[PDB]
């Protein structure tokens, strides 16, 4: 019963436009130095004719407030194979949703509507430890009459200064074809070069230190204007020239971002390990197959290419000093009857690049047990299996596994989702791999999507909504999504375990058995980070 | 809590996502004979795999039972100016719409998500007077298990034999470039027709009994495919030949259909009644403006025009037996400031086609004093006033007005929108003209819009969510709506007062006293109607 209601609620709980307006005037936070907190400033007009709300900072120049307003997206379902009680927004979902991070201080402010602004505080090294307090402004007007709103938020700064995480890797498979459909740029040119750093340049200020390379196309799918960082050229039949200047100006590009560690395309299209990779030229304006579509991956010609490509691939890898820091991948997620088809090009690899260390998707033991993959990377519903056969690895998950699992979801709750680095620290996991940063077209196939209106790549419910992407696109690069920034604040909760020397076994991680029994409410989260940031 | 949920409720309430399962495995509905009543057959799922359900009825054959699917449409915001006590879907809005019919019998089922089938019967004037029981049958899948549900629905219907309406005519300004652009047809080709021929009888099966007729494009835009059903030549300067053919096919096709009376585009262009209509002849492929878009209404090239075509359209009149079933209209909503410029257009009428009867949608009080237009057609809100004038009239609205006033929003309740009809009668309308049947596109623009994902011509709050259609474009016609259909049931409301000769002055509807303030509970039209079905 007031004309205009504003609160603050923690940055791990969504608001739904029909979620009751809030008191909550003042707000307390946690934060280690050389590190970014988040929290949410929540409004809803009680009025029926609409106005205009503006948020501002006052006394937060030294932690260099960002200021964004939460946007809604649809949400026709919920997500198949979630029991309710894993799912966020019951009674509020199915319905809009927020997730993508806008850029703008000032909104219109709609009629019995709960929106939000999303806050980072970049906490930095050289602050006293203690607590820090600041204002935030809420300016909108009722009728011509401009009003206000001043809370107050206060900030206990650890003496804990987070250090660089170490001996723990993350990758995303970005996706180029999808910067070229969703902004309408030719591969590679100038706008594409200018989106690509953006989009290497967010992920590694969220978590990603591994870059990926798609010097090969990925998709069964054949394109007309595929993703291929290679140049392939053919100047006779069989010879082939490889040109390397789009991978030398990434990873050069890459490395002043930050990136130190590099991940290559697969060698063998997935499912089966049978078919070769789709290899193109520049014919005149198109690209064309080097070969056959079903060429198979046996073949004289794909072993021919390999007997050429592999030698320059080290020829480039030692020039550039990537072959230590770089994982190479075979074929993904082999399937329990082709493994000789994986052993064959195992040992083909053996035979033709000797030097190269192999990182693959493998969810069934019997393959880490025999070291086929290097470095094999379960699926988290196999990594307790992984953790008995006592075979060190990666974890990923897509879209599976769902309900009690790890996830980043639409309808995943956020603390649930804040849980990420520490179930990674916990179970030592070596690193952790996503194929979905911004896949933000149609599955499988050459036309763009509309991430601000289709989740789930035209595919729910096989794919779940939020899986193909955590960034959406925006004018100029990614525009960060709740999501993207709840599991990087996780990813720093590896960081802050790490830096303070925690270690897994230490009994206030007990709880954390499995990447499916483990804690999933706020208030253990809160708690746990207290006595850690307190006694640090 | 069941794996699955069935019940059954009326037609008068909405069932959104969130809202939380029902039980009633009973239903009673009251009709009179010759009448089409509406109920709903609900079902939530309660499990996380997605599952298959079909719709059926058993044993209401002569009720010839019509079963369809309520889809959804997106909502971002409420309309503005609503009081939350007069909005519908308090706290499962803004969100999932239940609005688009459709006519498919079985779909799917989603995760705790709350759908419907929107059931139509038919009931006989010959069908015997009494309680009339059958059945509807829920088929779905749990696992592998067929599951299966019977609901019980019983009719009481009245003695009362529906007579058709008299002396009220309805009428909404169907768009034909709507059908342009949205099915991407040449206007007036095989295809057009096909669909212009679906929606007339659309219209008239809901009550509509008026075929509006754009002989001249009503926009004040000016397109390059108008809508301008009259053909129009100019083979010397100034010099104008008329083609009939196109509003003589039109017609027939109209008076195949049951229609009787007609309605025509108006002569100026609206706002001030100073500009001259769009007037287009064919050049080649292209259509070309006859003369200036600034061209002013009282020019000496737009009277010269006027004194061709108005005996020209009276010969045509006279040809086809229209002239005593046809209104006119001159220049839509002019304000209070306008009235000169109505007064010299209006004289120009009399001298140049003296036998012409225009309306007008007219809210100032001063159209209808002074007989400025020989029907006006005031907003509902300006009702009341020429009501204390007894000044015969119609009455609209669009947009607004809003809150307490009548309206067929997307938020506006259904108990509310089935006042319509009552209200018309209580309140002594000639008629009843609406400007949004199917406006499908963008607002003023030549370019497509999409009913299914866009509520206000892309105009909110300007334009109300759901003012400017109320039925959606399916593949080979309209595709029905739930206001649509309530809407309809509420000028059959208007036939069951006149029917059962209650007179306006009637007590039991004592409590309609103006288009703001009557009775809007479900519970109202219920009791009134068992008064009026059991007196019969």
């Amino acid at each position: 019963d007031a004309p205009m209601a504003v609160w603050l609620q923690s940055s791990l709980q969504r608001i739904f436009p029909q979620s009751p307006a809030q008191t909550a005037a003042a707000l307390e936070l946690q934060a280690a130095r050389n590190s970014r907190v988040s929290f949410q400033v929540a409004f809803r007009s009680n009025m029926k004719d609409q106005t205009h709300i503006s948020c501002s900072t006052e006394g937060a120049e030294t932690l260099h407030p960002r200021v964004r307003y939460v946007g809604l997206v649809p949400m026709p379902h919920f997500n198949t194979d979630v029991s309710p009680e894993e799912l966020d927004g019951v009674g509020y979902l199915p319905g809009w949703l927020p997730d993508p991070l806008y850029p703008v201080t000032k909104t219109e402010a709609h009629p019995f509507e709960s929106r939000s602004f999303w806050i980072t505080l970049q906490i930095p090294a050289s602050l006293s430890p203690g607590i820090h307090d600041f204002h935030v402004r809420m300016r909108w007007q009722e009728g011509k009459e401009e009003k206000d709103k001043l809370l107050h938020v206060k900030v206990k700064v650890s003496a804990l200064v987070l250090q660089p995480r170490s001996n723990f890797h993350v990758t995303h498979w970005w996706r180029g074809e999808a910067i070229a459909l969703q902004y309408e740029t030719k591969m590679f040119d100038e706008q594409w070069w200018k989106l690509t750093r953006a989009c290497m340049k967010n992920l590694i200020e969220h978590g990603n230190d591994v870059a990926f390379i798609q010097n090969f196309f990925e998709l069964r799918a054949v394109f007309k204007e595929p993703c291929q960082m290679l140049i392939v050229r053919e100047p006779s039949p069989g010879k082939y020239e490889f040109d390397w200047s789009r991978i030398k100006r990434f990873v050069d590009m890459c490395r002043e971002l930050g990136y130190k560690k590099f991940e290559w395309a697969h060698l063998w299209l997935y499912w089966g390990v049978q078919d070769a990779m789709h290899v193109y030229k520049k014919e005149g304006n198109a690209y064309k197959l080097l070969w056959a579509e079903n060429l198979s991956g046996t073949s004289d010609t794909y072993i021919h290419f390999l007997k050429q490509y592999l030698p320059q691939l080290h020829r480039f890898l030692l020039k550039e000093n990537l072959l230590s820091d770089s994982y190479f991948h075979l074929s993904d997620e082999p399937w329990s009857e082709h493994v000789e088809n994986y052993k064959k090009a195992r040992n083909i690899l053996r035979q033709l690049a000797p030097w190269m260390k192999v990182m693959d998707a493998l969810s069934d033991v019997r393959y880490g047990r025999e070291q086929l993959t290097d470095i094999p990377i379960p699926i988290i519903s196999s990594d307790e299996a992984y953790r008995k056969e006592q075979i060190p690895h990666w974890v990923y998950f897509c879209t599976g596994p769902r309900n009690k699992w790890l996830n980043r979801l639409y309808d995943t709750p956020l603390p649930k989702l804040r849980m990420s680095g520490w179930l990674f620290y916990k179970l030592k996991a070596l690193g952790f791999l996503h194929w979905g940063y911004n896949f933000w077209y149609t599955l499988d196939k050459e036309q763009p999507g509309d991430p601000f209106t289709e989740g789930a790549a035209y595919a729910y419910p096989g794919i779940a909504y939020g899986d193909p992407f955590v960034v959406y696109p925006g004018p100029d690069g990614p525009y960060d999504s709740i999501r993207w920034e709840v599991f990087s604040e996780s990813l720093q909760d590896y960081a802050i375990l790490q830096s303070a020397g925690i270690q897994p076994e230490d009994p206030m991680l007990a709880a954390l058995h499995t990447y499916e029994d483990f804690p999933r409410s706020e208030q253990w989260i809160n708690e746990t980070l207290k006595k850690i940031l307190e006694k640090a």
